[PDB]
């Protein structure tokens, strides 16, 4: 098969290709071990095949600028479709070219600190929800499962800061608003399906014109209808869905269904990554007591007497962004990053022709001893504001960087963080002997554990 | 396009098919409508594209006979294939030829008079909770919607009747149990999806390969799983699932698999239909109150003192049983039955080539004037035991006809029975203003209601 | 289906489309036909559907200018695909963007006055061959099919002038490099596989894994060996194939394989049309003794004593240009223009959204009374040096407009014209009993007679 | 990807399988040397998969007869599909079921003995033609290229044997019933097309709906026409055709299409590989000159003074006999047979489920050392009327065996044996330098040689 003779004829390693699979066979192991194991045999860069479509690998910082920010706009512009979207084409994360450009313009406004700050007295008062939730599982000493309780958290601190919907999740997890929102998981590119899709790609365009899309059409229709229903209560008689609704009173405002899409991607991109950091968070706190019991003392020397977090007191607190950096290091959730280069290029010295599929391999780079000192332990100290000097921002990428990058960063960070402190005035986190130490790695296409996080949760009181 | 000469060549008259699309432009007013439209047009037999697939409709009873009985294990045997069935493709009423023959054997004794006779006290105990039920929307005047008591009332009949589980899922509507099996819902062939399919049936076995299934991946994940853990809660430690896992203790016995297809099969056939059924005869009965009155007196003759139904005076009901044999009529939810032709062959004079799909037009025959007078009203004496003798079996078809008729007719009867007479042993049932009269059928591709049938619902206390 | 709300939504009429065919079924009388129906019953813009694809008609002089000129390179720079390519996706006339816009600089060089007045020597030697041909067919009065004839004489100028192979290609009719060569015909667009391309254009990815070619994988694969012989016996040991190896001696040079497919696309380019049309010169000669006459006294009067034609005594023979001219308005092979729309614009006033296809309807306009006076008769004298200032460029298009225009324009006259001489200064052509007057135009996807074109011709000796 | 696991759990050996390829990336060597390889490796049964297809390879000469004769009617009847057919459909070699048994059924009594008689005195003419056409290329002493030369032969006898048609194919290599006739070659199994076939063999459906055909689409137009020509100047006014044509004047006659089908399917049948075989055996009388002269010797006994062959005599000849069967054991042109279990069954104690596909490696078997010493050497003898007892007709099966064999079985070795008596009589047949030896087979999916025979041929003379 063709074209499976790119990478050797730019005299580009990699692992040899079968024909019509290309790599993927090299995938039982996850992109992360793959990852990792190309980045150790064939060094600074290398090609694969995700069945016909050339991936080519890179990790030298200066060359990753290149491509994230300064050739961003006019060669690296989009990423590669991955499965039938139908109308959430128009969804940011989606879209494409110029269509990008006008969208990330109409809603960067959306997440700026100004919104963001506007947004924490909301937040805020979901932590107290949890708290008192936790609180009933640790009176009733039950080892507590995090993703369960954390996520009934992120599903709360979103159907809030989306569209007003105040509800209990995790004591009304039947509720027909919590019920849909619940669907919205992180999709498994290496299940029966995805995999079909990169081994027959060409089977895109015929789900779409069967309707068929990754995004469930019920899922889709009914929160479609419950924003219309929304819009039409607010008008007329602060959340993500009124500064949209002020927005559309770059250019040509925003369609009503590119609304709703925005609207749902956020969901999707806000739910089971708040829930699944947090849980990485807590097993990393429990099973490093010391970083645990410093981070308590920072809170409560910040806010005494359990004081409630602002949005000041939130950047105050120096030990807890380093907690929260070190672990995304760990368990960078989106494991790379991805442009689709647009055209014949070449950057620091390297040809790349156009349709390639430029990566960026995060979750290898995060643990790259060339960079990192032990890079497998738990050691927030790498950023202390002594410290946080010496990481290059293009080989620590959490969030990618550049104009494409999570425009949900700060929206993102100061969630986890008003979570951890308000859970953490209140109480320890501690290993049982049915957690899972050390914790293994989700060998899937999902960066999640393979056996969920359980700990003992002990109250302060 | 070819072959739509198939009939103009036998000189048989049909509507003039369109390149690809064949007829279907013409299911824009419903299966019902087109039917009684080519009846009257054409007369006695008609053909018409499916797509590319030819469908040759008759209406001669002698020639229905041939098809459903006399030839049915030689020539008649299969159903039409529809979409992709995954796994499903093993449940009886999917399955093909030798297999059907064999399953349709292993699960036959399990459909018997005994067998139906020790599973009515099950069915009689969510008679009870289904009045509770009512009479709480009773006592508080609101007008009931028929679908949604009824539903809750299938569903349970059928937890109980195929795995012992025994919820009220009216009150329960958020129980996994409950939320998976409401899933099950009848297919409309005429949504996007399954026009599709007819216009692009070469599609199917992509979807095949994809592990794409109309029956929803996780919906029969679940069941699956659920089976084998009452399978060995059981084993070791009265309803369909026992009767199967007796019968695995023709030939070839019953596969794992096997079984769980079936006990699919069997919740599907069973929950719309049982809770359409009903409905449709709750209408009828309360915009015909002498019928209803009538019927009130039959019961509280053989059950005094609101007695509870026994099998043995269920039979003896017979204005009851012409209540529903009529209903049947005027609502035949399969609309049509349907038998692929797989040998060319010659019946009553007519040369049907291979492969043709030979449709038998339910709806349109319960209505035809020819054989029934009035056919548009609701008129019971028509099934007096005076009358049911005039009534030719192969027109009036609610449950098909021959070996490969509706298994469960009689399970279906006896429950739908059941619950009618605690019904109103208890309660009237009056029109609102709100109740669409007169209904209007839905011109999708599901023989149900326009608009959801509303009722005021009165205690006979 | 979606999108076919798109015209009804901006205002724009056009005949309603069917689900999934769009209106393709209004093809049966062919392009022409439509254009013409389409043009009368709605004016000066229409729209219509191709399946699913929205194409947009335009017939104002001024809106045909932008999208053909002004807006090329912005807006309007790609046709629509239309099948599975192959390596054929190099091919000038196919190839989208750069790698267009750098093809049509590699190439434009090779088409100047220059190198066209080098190539005539080539192109007159085999208007002596064509003659002597006509010769033996006249000496023998048998009816002469011109396709046959003409297409000998367009072969022979062909392999001549691009490869430098000299053949006698009807007395040859069976040499390797005549048969394969002649496979190259213009692709009938209503034929069973292009309109299914129209239905299922999600059908292209598949041919295309599958190396499944609407250019006969064998005779691209005869040529693509063919070329790399005689590049390898004139490397190193006047025609395109020299122009184009010195070329490779925009930037980037020609590849190899982009060398091959330009060879091809020229064959295919020069072979039917150049046939074709002078087919329909000589039809509308016969037909028109006086115009013949006419001619045949102007070529006398510049080429005295049969004198031979040169490339500035071509240019010289203004009524033969108006013969040339008017024949090609009567009957332009192309019959339309087609540009894909790559951004939401608006030109001269009105909306059009990314995607559609803008089409310029050339046998329409051709034929329209509001620009021509009894559009269906023969009248050269519209183009006489006098009238010539009254047509608009943007509405006689029978080489398209603009950058993306015909490259072989002027070649393609030129050949035309030293056939047209030579066979003039020789012979007298005449309507026979089974030439069919009047000419009735194919009611198929290309634009050729019916029924071939017979005439009998006589020596002028 | 499932059913990869079929033999596994049936506990039968085979190369363990790569998902969606199967194990075709093992015929990189051909189905030879891979069906030797796993009878090596695994022994007397084994089996593996055509992408999702499981094959299950057979060597006990018991079982072969079940499969082959004894089960054909009832379970073992149909082949394998392998691409998209069109209206070949219908073609002996295709069908399948009872429209086999049928077809089968009124083209057998075509293939009698007594008709081929009949045919002789046809056959013979054209080996006095091959002869000429031989002798001018052995007065100029230039080596032979054998496929050529018999193919031209083998063409000229079937175009006379099928519908009367006498060209002289080496001589008119450009007629036009020469040149559609030369595209009906073998297909290459192995060349891209088939392998995508067998990986995506959900693409065939798509190609049928599309009139994408195996057989090209313009020499089945071509034939079918030329057939319908030959069929109405005969009516009314000893060939295959004549055969059909009364015939058709099981049961149901044969359609017009289904007499063009099988019209065809005989040219396909006998074109390639009676040119193919041919070659085998005079390679092998070239390398074994004592053979050649052995056989050279007997033909002069039985024919002296190059008598013309006869039906009788060439009968009458065993060295002959000898020659041409332990060819056909070194080269069966085949390779394998292979049949269709439509049933679950169990023969000689071993259970096959329904859908897989039985197979017997011939090739392999006729070099299977435990059956045949020195399997690899030309030794004739192995055939003689002394051993001829010894060799199992299970084990040696160039024609297959059962109802469902080569029904040109006579005809084929009756054509062979006349050219090569007359060849034979006239020339002796002698290495070149440029001869390949020893002959090396093709690794693609066909039986023919890697180069193409060429050999001396000298006058005996
Ligand atoms: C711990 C939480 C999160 C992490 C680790 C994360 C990580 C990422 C990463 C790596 C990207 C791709 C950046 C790139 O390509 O350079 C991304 C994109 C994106 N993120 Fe997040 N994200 C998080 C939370 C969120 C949240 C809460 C939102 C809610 C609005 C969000 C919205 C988006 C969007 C819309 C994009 C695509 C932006 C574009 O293409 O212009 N993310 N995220
Ligand atoms: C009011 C209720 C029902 C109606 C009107 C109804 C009607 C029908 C009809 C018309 C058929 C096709 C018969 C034919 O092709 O001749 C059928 C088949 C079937 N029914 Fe029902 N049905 C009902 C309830 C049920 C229930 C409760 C079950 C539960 C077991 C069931 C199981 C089946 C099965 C398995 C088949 C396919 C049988 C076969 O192919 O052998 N049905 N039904
Ligand atoms: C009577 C003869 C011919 C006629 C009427 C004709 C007509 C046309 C038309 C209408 C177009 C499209 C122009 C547009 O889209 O604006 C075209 C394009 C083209 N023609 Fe011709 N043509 C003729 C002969 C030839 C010949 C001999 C060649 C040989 C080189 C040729 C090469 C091309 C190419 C390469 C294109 C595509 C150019 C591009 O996309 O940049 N044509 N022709
Ligand atoms: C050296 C020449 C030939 C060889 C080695 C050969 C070999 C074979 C083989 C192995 C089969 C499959 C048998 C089986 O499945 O058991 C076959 C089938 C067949 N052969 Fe030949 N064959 C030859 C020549 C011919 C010729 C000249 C014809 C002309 C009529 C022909 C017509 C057929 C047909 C129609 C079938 C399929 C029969 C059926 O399915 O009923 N073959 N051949």
């Amino acid at each position: 098969t063709h074209s499976h003779g790119l990478f050797k004829k730019l005299g580009i390693p990699g692992p040899t290709p079968l024909p019509f699979l290309g790599n993927i066979l090299s995938y039982h192991k996850g992109f992360c071990m793959f990852d990792m194991e190309c980045h150790k045999k064939y060094g600074k860069v290398w090609g694969f095949y995700d069945g016909q479509q050339p991936v080519l690998a890179i990790t030298d910082p200066d060359m990753i600028k290149t491509v994230l920010v300064k050739e961003c706009y006019s060669v690296f512009t989009n990423r590669r479709p991955f499965g039938p979207v139908g109308f959430m084409k128009s969804a940011i994360s989606i879209a494409e070219d110029e269509e990008w450009k006008r969208l990330r313009s109409l809603l960067s406004p959306t997440f700026t600190s100004g919104k963001l700050k506007e947004m924490v007295p909301i937040i805020a008062q979901y932590g107290d929800v949890l708290v008192r939730n936790l609180r009933r599982e640790a009176e009733t000493g039950k080892p507590v499962t995090l993703k369960d309780v954390f996520g009934a958290y992120s599903m709360d601190v979103i159907t809030s800061t989306s569209f007003g919907v105040n509800i209990d999740s995790l004591n009304n997890p039947q509720d027909p608003f919590v019920e849909n929102t619940k669907k919205l998981l992180r999709f498994d590119f290496l299940d029966p399906f995805f995999l079909s899709i990169t081994v027959f790609p060409f089977l895109i365009p015929i789900l779409e014109v069967l309707n068929i899309c990754v995004f469930p059409r019920e899922v889709t229709n009914f929160l479609r209808k419950s924003v219309k229903r929304m819009k039409e209560s607010r008008l007329e008689d602060v959340d993500f869905l009124q500064l949209m609704i002020d927005s559309q009173n770059s250019h040509k405002a925003l369609s009503d269904l590119e609304l709703v899409a925005q609207s749902i991607i956020f969901i999707f991109a806000g739910y089971e990554t708040t829930s699944s950091v947090l849980s990485f968070i807590m097993y990393e706190l429990a099973t490093h007591p010391d970083v645990q019991q410093k981070l308590q003392e920072e809170i409560d020397a910040v806010l005494p007497n359990k004081a409630p977090p602002t949005y000041d007191t939130v950047l105050q607190m120096e030990y807890l962004d380093m907690v929260v950096n070190e672990t995304l290091r760990l368990f960078p959730i989106a494991m790379r990053l991805e442009r689709v280069c647009k055209k014949d290029v070449e950057i620091n010295g390297m040809f790349i022709p156009k349709g390639v599929v430029v990566m960026i391999p995060s979750y290898a780079l995060h643990r790259d001893p060339k960079y990192w000192t032990e890079p497998e332990k738990f050691l927030p100290e790498r950023f202390s504001k002594k410290n946080k000097d010496n990481i290059d921002p293009y080989i620590y990428t959490p969030f990618g960087s550049g104009p494409r990058n999570c425009i949900g960063m700060r929206f993102a960070l100061m969630n986890m963080k008003l979570a951890l402190i308000r859970v953490l005035q209140n109480f320890s986190f501690k290993p049982c002997k049915e957690t899972q130490i050390p914790l293994k790695l989700s060998l899937g296409g999902l960066l999640q554990p393979e056996k969920p996080v359980v700990l003992k949760v002990e109250s302060r009181d």
